[PDB]
């Protein structure tokens, strides 16, 4: 079994992540875009982060999202102890997925990343 949780506001066009082989973001004050398996969701503002490429057997085990009307910030840790971020600003409020396995990242995006809808197993 698994579950999901949504973060952020009501704007943007919905998207579905197509896998969890790599993640990058564009960010400034907010998350301008999330780039999942090379596929860009969001706008062209901000600056491009390095790409995080998951190794064999590697998955997101902890993730913190700051959000308000948009996604402000993302950070994550993997089951191999590697970290991504934080990227973004210090606005919004923080919520965390703790001791999980992320299986799919969906969301909604326009000029910014408005929302994330994270599907995961809770351990
Ligand atoms: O970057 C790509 C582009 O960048 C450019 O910048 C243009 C960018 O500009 C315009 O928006 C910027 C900015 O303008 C105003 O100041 C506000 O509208 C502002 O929005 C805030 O304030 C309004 C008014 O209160 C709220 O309704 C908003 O929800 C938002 O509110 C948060 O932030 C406020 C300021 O801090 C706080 O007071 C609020 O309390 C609230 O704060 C909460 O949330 C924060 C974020 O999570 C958090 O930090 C806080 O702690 C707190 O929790 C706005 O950002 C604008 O032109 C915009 O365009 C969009 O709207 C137009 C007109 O309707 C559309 O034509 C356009 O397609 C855009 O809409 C799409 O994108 C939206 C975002 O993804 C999406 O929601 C929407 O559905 C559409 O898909 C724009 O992108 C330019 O240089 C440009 O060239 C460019 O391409």
């Amino acid at each position: 079994s698994s579950t999901h949780r949504k973060f952020g506001g009501s704007g943007g066009s919905p998207f579905s992540g197509s896998g969890l082989s790599s993640i990058a973001v564009r960010s400034g004050s907010y998350l301008d875009a999330i780039i999942i398996d090379g596929v860009h969701h969001g706008g062209s503002g901000g600056n491009l982060s390095p790409t995080f490429t998951f190794g064999s057997g590697e998955y997101i085990s902890n993730m913190t999202i700051r959000s308000g009307d948009y996604i402000d910030n993302i950070s994550f840790e993997t089951n191999m102890g590697r970290r991504f971020g934080p990227y973004g600003g210090s606005g919004g409020s923080a919520n965390t997925l703790s001791n999980v396995k992320v299986i799919q990242i969906n969301g909604s995006a326009g000029d910014y990343l408005d929302s994330l809808d994270i599907y995961y197993e809770q351990y």
